[PDB]
């Protein structure tokens, strides 16, 4: 279980990240193709971000299904520190979603029911990612979705307001205000997604942070003309202000939409 850099071969740099970036590596050895987040210890003190990453650590190695990113170990030397992470070969759905500008209603419906299976996984073990956003989904060989980046991930209702500034178009009322936060973060997220894989854009961007807090607290979307009544069904009861109110995993899984335009 003992790592060091010498004992891989880096590659090309697949994303631009915070605190370091994410390259292609092989495991010399093997010949093993993964991904490697290597960031720097200088830039995570000045943050104090270095316990959100033990954290981080901690959820991504024992957490193990096929649409979650596997963190195979981790090492670190006199100036980084390194995270041996699963190498997604079709690229982030950040990147798909630019090319194709929107996506059809089998496609969002495919990606919401594998997503939804890797949360319902991640609930059962009382796991939050809450920063689902495009940026942090990947795909793998057949095509399929991968959560990846666990560094604002949470174990049970927690207050711990991390993500703070950055892009709020993802967090949830309770987030963005305070108010302790449970399972239906990600509820709320998926609805978000939901509506930016069909729309091309997430339901609350605005021009600014405080305009789309405003947007974001009073849950201000409207639908255009080219959303169906069965998206726009799912989507209305994902993106409801109260926690209570948004339903349960399954109901998402079973939805009318979901089943007619899922694979
Ligand atoms: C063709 C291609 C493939 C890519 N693969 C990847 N791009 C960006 C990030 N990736 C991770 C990752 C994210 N968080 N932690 C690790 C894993 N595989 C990738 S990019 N273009």
């Amino acid at each position: 279980r003992q790592w060091a850099l010498e004992d891989f071969e880096i590659g090309r740099p697949l994303g631009k990240g915070k605190f370091g970036n994410v390259y292609l590596a092989r495991e010399k050895q093997s010949k093993f193709i993964l991904a490697l987040k290597v960031l720097f210890k200088a830039q995570l003190e000045k943050a104090g971000v270095e316990h959100q990453l033990r954290r981080e650590v901690e959820i991504q190695s024992h957490l193990r299904h096929p649409n979650i990113l596997r963190l195979y170990g981790y090492f670190h030397d006199a100036t980084r520190v390194y995270l041996i992470l699963e190498y997604a070969p079709l690229g982030t759905v950040y990147r798909e979603l630019q090319k194709l500008s929107k996506f059809d209603e089998q496609r969002t419906a495919t990606y919401i029911t594998e997503l939804a299976n890797a949360l319902s996984y991640c609930h059962s073990k009382r796991v939050i990612h809450r920063d689902i956003k495009p940026e942090n989904l990947l795909l793998g060989s057949a095509g399929e979705l991968k959560i990846a980046d666990f560094g604002w991930s949470v174990h049970a209702p927690s207050s711990r307001r991390a993500a703070l500034c950055g892009t709020l178009d993802y967090l949830p009322p309770e987030m963005i205000e305070g108010r302790m936060h449970d399972e239906k973060v990600d509820l709320w997220s998926l609805g978000v997604l939901c509506y930016e894989f069909l729309v091309g854009k997430p339901p609350f961007e605005a021009n600014t942070y405080q305009e789309t807090y405003k947007r974001i607290s009073r849950v201000e979307f409207t639908f255009p003309d080219f959303v169906t009544e069965g998206a726009r069904d799912l989507i209305s009861r994902l993106l409801k202000h109260n926690p209570s109110q948004r339903p349960m995993l399954r109901e998402v899984l079973e939805h009318p939409w979901i089943t007619a335009n899922s694979s």
